[PDB]
DNA sequence: CGGGATATCCCG
DNA sequence: CGGGATATCCCG
C-alpha cells in the first residue's frame, strides 16, 4: 500500500520505441499527473491503474493498435513487437530502480527487462 | 534456493 | 468504480 508521486520526462509518438534499450521509457508526466497522489493497494493495481491512463491519453493511445488500446482499457499491457519478448513474458513491464514512485518506475520490454536484472 | 514480473479468477 | 487470492513467467 501507499500513494504514487513522482511525475516527470515529457513523451513525444515514439514513445516506446525504445523501451527495448537501457532504462526504457519514463512514466509520461501527463499521466504521473492523473496518478500524483492517488491511492494503491498493491503494486498491481498501480500497474492496473497506470495501463488505463495510457488509454485515455489520446497522445499516447494512438502509438497503440486497436488490440493494444483494448487491452489498456482494462489494464492489460499492451503486446511488445515479436522481436522484444522473452518466452511467454510478451508484453511491457514496469521496472523498479532499487514502490510507487513513478520517477523511479519505467516501462520496459520483457527482453530488455530480463537483461537489466543480470 | 529468492527475486522481480504479468494475468486471471471471481466476489452470496 | 476494486482488489484479495491465486497461478504462473523467467532468470543461474
Ligand atoms: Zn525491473
Amino acid at each position: 500500500p501507499g500513494k504514487a508521486t513522482g511525475k516527470g520526462k515529457p513523451v513525444n509518438n515514439k514513445w516506446l520505441n525504445n523501451a527495448g534499450k537501457d532504462l526504457g521509457s519514463p512514466v509520461p508526466d501527463r499521466i504521473a499527473n492523473k496518478l500524483r497522489d492517488k491511492e494503491f493497494k498493491s503494486f498491481d493495481d498501480f500497474r492496473k491503474k497506470f495501463w488505463e491512463e495510457v488509454s485515455k491519453d489520446p497522445e499516447l493511445s494512438k502509438q497503440f493498435s486497436r488490440n493494444n488500446n483494448d487491452r489498456m482499457k482494462v489494464g492489460k499491457a499492451p503486446k511488445t513487437r515479436t522481436q522484444d519478448v522473452s518466452g511467454k513474458r510478451t508484453s511491457f513491464e514496469l521496472h523498479e530502480e532499487k514502490v510507487y514512485d513513478m520517477d523511479n518506475i519505467s516501462v520496459v520490454t520483457p527482453k530488455r527487462h530480463i537483461d537489466i536484472h543480470r
